[PDB]
C-alpha cells in the first residue's frame, strides 16, 4: 500500500535551493521539488520532470541519495519518497502561483519552516551520505517514531 514520489534537492557547495509551497499538501513549508511518479515513467525520469515542472530548472546530472517512507496514521497509503541531489543545473528558478524559490546558505537552512523530519536527514544529505528512512506521523507536525540509517546503496 505505497505510492512512489520523488524529491530533488539542488545542492551546490555553499547553498541549497528550496521552494516555499503556496497551496496543497505541505503548503507553508520550504521543500525540495518533486511529486508523484507517473505510469510508464522511471523514478529518475519523474524526478527530472518534477524538477522542471516545479522550479523551471533543467537538470543535467542527477543522483540518488535516499529513500524515505512516510506513514500518516489513519491514511492507508504510504509515501515512498526517492530523494535525489543535482550535480549540474541550467536555468534560473521561476516563481509561480505554486512555488516561491529561494537559495539558502548551508548554515541558514530554515528547519523551523520545513517538515520536521528534514532536521534528521538533511545533515546526512549535506555531508554526501546516502540513507534509508522511515517516519511515522500523527497529523503534519508530530513524529511518533522513526528509523534512519546510512547505506552504501540507495
Ligand atoms: N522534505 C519533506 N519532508 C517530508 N515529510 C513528510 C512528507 C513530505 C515531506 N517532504
Amino acid at each position: 500500500a505505497s505510492r512512489l514520489y520523488t524529491l530533488v534537492l539542488v545542492l551546490q557547495p555553499q547553498r541549497v535551493l528550496l521552494g516555499m509551497k503556496k497551496r496543497g499538501f505541505g503548503a507553508g513549508r520550504w521543500n525540495g521539488f518533486g511529486g508523484k511518479v507517473q505510469e510508464g515513467e522511471t523514478i529518475e525520469d519523474g524526478a527530472r520532470r518534477e524538477l522542471q515542472e516545479e522550479s523551471g530548472l533543467t537538470v543535467d546530472a542527477l543522483h540518488k541519495v535516499g529513500q524515505i517512507v512516510f506513514e500518516f496514521v489513519g491514511e492507508p497509503e504510504l509515501m515512498d519518497v526517492h530523494v535525489f541531489c543535482t550535480d549540474s543545473i541550467q536555468g534560473t528558478p521561476v516563481e509561480s502561483d505554486e512555488m516561491r524559490p529561494c537559495w539558502f546558505q548551508l548554515d541558514q537552512i530554515p528547519f523551523k519552516d520545513m517538515w520536521p523530519d528534514d532536521s534528521y536527514w538533511f545533515p546526512l544529505l549535506l555531508q554526501k551520505k546516502k540513507f534509508h528512512g522511515y517516519f511515522k506521523f500523527q497529523g503534519q507536525d508530530t513524529i511518533l517514531d522513526y528509523t534512519l540509517r546510512e547505506v552504501d546503496t540507495v
